[PDB]
């Protein structure tokens, strides 16, 4: 539980010292948590899985991806941003945006299911700007605390000795960008995957090859992305 234990025991332990400044800020979340449960609204993903990206170390991070908030479906999120779990299906559909592009981009086929735990297994960072959102209602916990925990914990990635690049998909996404400003940090910034913004320009970005070559650039080792 976050209301209940500290970050030592919550994340990993590079991820526990880049998170102390906001400590008592995940607390305050954890807290608002156990309001809305009490006020008779839910909460995505399950509390154990809210923090689940900052259980992959922190300092193997490569490659940050940030999308908006969680799915809004019941069974769908799993605390990695835009992951299923592997026996899900129909995809949703930003899922299936993102493996569309995938496929344009790298030539691969399209993945056997949405599960995306192999990009974490190896330093794909699958944040989103806000960490919760209530069952059926997209961006419904926006500014609600999760924002300064976020933020922090881009701030932490961008002053690492370690080459970054990050990929913001979306208008929330991109305000980290002013964080991004370091000199061994490289943003690409696009619209969301999800159909309301797909053809504004996410389809055609080529993130994945684009992030490889950045990587490479600072003399970094390129994402294995290949998905079973
Ligand atoms: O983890 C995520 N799942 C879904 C979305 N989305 O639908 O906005 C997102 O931004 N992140
Ligand atoms: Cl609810
Ligand atoms: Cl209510």
């Amino acid at each position: 539980s976050m209301t209940a234990r500290p970050l030592s025991e919550l994340v990993e332990r590079g991820w526990a010292a880049a998170l102390e400044p906001v400590a008592d800020q995940v607390a305050h979340m954890g807290q608002f948590l156990r309001a809305e449960i009490a006020a008779g609204r839910r909460y995505l993903p399950a509390g154990s899985n809210v923090l689940r990206a900052f259980t992959f170390p922190f300092d193997n991070v490569r490659v940050l991806i940030v999308g908006q908030d969680p799915y809004p479906t019941p069974g769908h999120a799993v605390g990695l941003s835009f992951s299923v779990a592997p026996d899900v299906r129909p995809w949703p559909r930003s899922l299936a945006n993102i493996f569309d592009e995938y496929t344009a981009d790298l030539g691969y086929p399209l993945p056997s299911n949405g599960d995306l735990t192999p990009w974490a297994q190896r330093g794909v960072l699958l944040l989103n700007r806000v960490l919760t959102v209530r069952p059926s209602n997209p961006a419904s916990h926006r500014g609600k605390g999760w924002e300064a925990v976020t933020e922090c914990a881009i701030r932490a990635l961008a002053a690492r000795a370690a080459p970054l690049v990050a990929i913001l998909w979306g208008r929330d996404a991109s305000t980290l960008k002013p964080m991004l400003a370091a000199g061994n940090c490289v943003a690409i910034e696009s619209p969301h995957p999800s159909p309301l913004s797909a053809s504004r320009g996410f389809f055609g970005s080529r993130p994945f090859s684009r992030a490889n070559e950045l990587l490479v650039g600072m003399g970094a080792e390129p994402i294995d992305w290949r998905l079973p």
